[PDB]
């Protein structure tokens, strides 16, 4: 049994079922004896009786086994063997991998139509010239939808706290939009994120399809079959009910890997059953790999441009500070300009126990309390929180205006601070979805609906701002050194 | 006892001795009763008999204790209290800190001459306009020598493996040069590096001075006095013998902290005894803090310029690759130009089982072996080692030419590689010292001499190149994506 209480620990890598669009044969390390097989091995390959115990050269035929063994030699990265001939002449696309000293063989009815390199080259050319992260993500959903013909294509970006944001969408006009919507970290368990990091590609042919059991589900020694790298691996019934509640019949997700971390997913949804042939899956995987590499470079360039711009801005200020006698007057005139360095909804100057504010800041009378707190915990270093009420309970009163704070000391001797503020994240939502869009539910309840996922997320981020990035804190530290530096020069 | 076998684990934070240029009094948490005192507390403060057991208000006087307690309130960061008046009118500079719920009070005969902020401002102004790491380090030794009047000023930079390099030097003409010399990691133990990370400043007044014991060395409960933050803490007899063998009578080291790590030391050596007054030590600490902050920014700018230049170079190449029909010919014509991206002593192209070399590369007949090894372990990612002979024993034969290798895959399908090489580090030495310079030794032996330190280091780095930096590998990865990317475009 699995319900909304234990699905966080569901062992989705050992379900003991495959999807019905193919058949699976498990063999020993050196592919000699057949240890396990899918019930539907009969229907597809046309073999009567039990396959377990019988030898590899017997069940498939000496011809094919020679080719499979030779390919295995050339690593848990599965080997693709498209359009292979069996004993009785039937044609199959074969996926072959070795994991936990068990050899797994997956059979699909052959396609042998579309060329895998040809499709991929066309798609990769149309994204290689993107000059921004925004330009790459926007065009990719549109492109994938047009090429693989899925009803909806989304990109999810994973936030610092594991939550997912829908950052791009291409869909049929009649479907509802999820663009700018968030889902909580719990909507994709840790063990699911582990498998998504191990498999570039993940297929669901039919959410309402009947799953085929693996025989035996557990062997003599009491071990289950690990289908971690098997493309036919069946899907959690919790996620199954989710897709059915949405009217999604089929899916295909591509893993976006950046700096060896799971950045997010390209996710294709279809409203009717749909399986891509092996050749099309090879092309989509190759596209996924290139999409990942290009985004990584664009992120690097973006971070780099941002730091360059901060260095330039700080030089401009240091050149001004040389020709102004009174530094305090310059800071009072200039402080608002520092909002160009770090994304913020407001900025403020606390100098000589006087307060100057710009944009969304806490109220005037709240500032002396904050200044005392900052001086207490700062210790002449940059201090930042995205949850000010967790540090100062009375800061909850003004969370809608300032939920997040980053503090920069501007003096080595006196307790003067440049303060950057952010509104609570729910205030900055640019969500575009039908708020009165209902979802039919199943046994588990209305928890498995986009509407309730979004509601749970919104609750989780109450009184919290967008977290300060590594790039934000790196710029804050360079600004601290510039300001402390020039403050020292001016006696 | 401590000898060259156990000095790696010497507990230098609890030596139970202070230096003779001041006296120490240990008190309880809330400075009520005197728990420990230095033997020389008598000579300096003019008090007869044992001080332990007697109350704080008694030994020092109710007047002074009020000021010390009040200052303690305003953190293991020691409080400076220059020119303080005792009971009988004597004048003392007082260092005051609280560590492990013990209050430690250090007394020096007062100076009250030089102004601490005035000296520091002058010094910091002369380094704030440095536009390169090289310009900052070079001018700092020269400046510190001229201002604090030490016979020799060195900067040591810590390598990845913990070894120290002398990267800058200002000295009296008659002294020998250590510029470009290395010392092994063992020459500064882990527990010493821990204290250098905790104390900005470290003084040795007289290496041949007589150490004053702390009474008691161990208390009732069996605890020693932790002098981690005490400026009078006595120095290891192993390091003492080292300085005497060099003809160094006094020292003062400043900790260079960059990204919260111990980057290195500014180290002042004097050939005669020398103690700086508290006011001069405050100024030197302040200079150290600013030197650290400026170097950190200059390192950031340098890393940033290097990555910018690589991006520019790769754009120039990608623009060329569009107008050339045959990519292989372009790579054969161009490969040597990629040596501008990553510091290397040679570079080579392995394409279609053909080899093209530039600069210091392994011999022609050795390359097919390397190409096979790289293809084996690479797995389509950047692979790098600074010790090629550790991975391929026969690579020892040509270590003088190529001890380090970084491999970049330039194809997704075929096993083609761009190879960058570095000579073994001893080949790239620009050392400027008298090789026939003898050192008088003590009980421990000739291990405690710069000559033997350098010899031990040279042995430790045999058959090894300068390690590939984080910036080197970041550029290699961006080059892999550029080259794999454009290789795919060209069918
Ligand atoms: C209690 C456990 C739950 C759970 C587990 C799993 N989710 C899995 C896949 C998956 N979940 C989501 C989440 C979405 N949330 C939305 O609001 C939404 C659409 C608007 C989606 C799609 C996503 C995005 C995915 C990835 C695939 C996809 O279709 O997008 C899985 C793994 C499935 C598998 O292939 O093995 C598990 C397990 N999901 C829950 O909602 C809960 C409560
Ligand atoms: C077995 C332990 C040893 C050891 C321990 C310690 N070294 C310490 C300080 C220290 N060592 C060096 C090394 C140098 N090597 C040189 O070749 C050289 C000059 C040419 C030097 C100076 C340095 C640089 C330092 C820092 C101070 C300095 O004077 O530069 C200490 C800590 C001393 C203290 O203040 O507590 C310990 C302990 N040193 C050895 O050589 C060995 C074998």
């Amino acid at each position: 049994h699995v319900d909304l209480t234990n699905c966080d620990r569901e062992p989705i890598h050992i379900p003991g079922y495959i999807q019905p669009h193919g058949c699976l044969i498990a063999c020993d390390n050196a592919m000699r004896m057949v240890l396990r097989h899918s019930e539907n091995c009969g229907e597809l390959l046309g073999l009567e009786g039990d396959l377990n115990g019988r030898t590899a050269e017997d069940v498939l035929g000496k011809r094919l086994v020679h080719d499979l063994r030779n390919a295995l030699t050339v690593t848990t990265r599965p080997a693709m063997l498209p359009a292979m001939e069996t004993s009785d002449g039937r044609s199959f696309d074969i996926s072959l991998h070795r994991y936990k000293s068990t050899t797994i063989i997956e059979f699909e009815p052959s396609d042998s139509d579309t060329q895998p390199l040809g499709t991929a080259r066309k798609m990769v050319d149309r994204i290689r010239e993107a000059d921004s992260v925004e330009s790459l993500i926007s065009r990719t959903t549109r492109l994938v939808k047009a090429t693989l013909g899925y009803d909806r294509v989304l990109i999810y970006r994973f936030e610092e706290d594991g939550a997912g944001k829908v950052v791009s969408e291409a869909k049929q006009p009649e479907l509802e939009s999820f663009l700018g919507q968030y889902f909580p970290a719990s909507d994709i368990p840790q063990q699911a994120r582990a498998l998504y990091l191990k498999n570039t590609l993940r297929i669901i042919s039919d959410a309402s399809g009947t799953p085929i059991p693996v025989l035996p589900a557990v062997d003599v020694s009491g071990e289950p079959l690990d289908l971690s790298y098997a493309h036919l691996r069946n899907f959690s019934p919790i996620h199954c009910e989710y897709l059915r509640n949405m009217g999604v019949a089929a899916s295909m997700s591509i893993s976006v890997i950046v700096d060896d971390a799971l950045w997010g997913l390209i996710v294709c949804h279809h409203c009717s059953p749909r399986v891509l042939s092996m050749p099309v899956r090879i092309a989509a995987a190759m596209f996924g790999e290139f999409f990942s590499m290009f985004l990584q470079v664009l992120k690097q360039k973006r971070r780099l441009d941002t730091i360059n711009h901060a260095h330039a801005a700080l030089d401009r200020f240091l050149r001004l500070a040389a020709h102004r006698a009174n530094l305090e007057e310059l800071l009072v005139d200039s402080f608002q300009d520092f909002a160009r360095l770090i994304p913020c909804d407001g900025v403020g100057l606390w100098v000589g126990n006087n307060w100057h504010g710009h944009g969304a800041t806490p109220p005037h009378d709240a500032i002396p309390r904050l200044a005392r707190f900052v001086a207490s915990v700062s210790e002449g270093r940059v201090w930042a929180t995205h949850a000010l009420s967790q540090a100062i309970p009375e800061a909850e009163i003004y969370a809608d205006t300032a939920a997040g704070m980053l503090a920069i000391p501007i003096s080595q001797v006196k307790s003067d601070y440049l303060l950057f503020f952010r509104k609570e994240i729910v205030q900055n939502l640019n969500w575009a979805g039908n708020p009165e869009k209902s979802y039919e539910t199943g046994p588990m309840g209305d928890r498995l609906t986009p509407r309730k996922s979004f509601a749970i997320w919104k609750e989780s981020v109450r009184l919290q701002a967008q977290p300060w990035s590594e790039a934000d804190r790196e710029i804050a530290e360079t600004a601290r050194i510039a300001l402390v530096g020039v403050a020292f020069h001016h006696s």
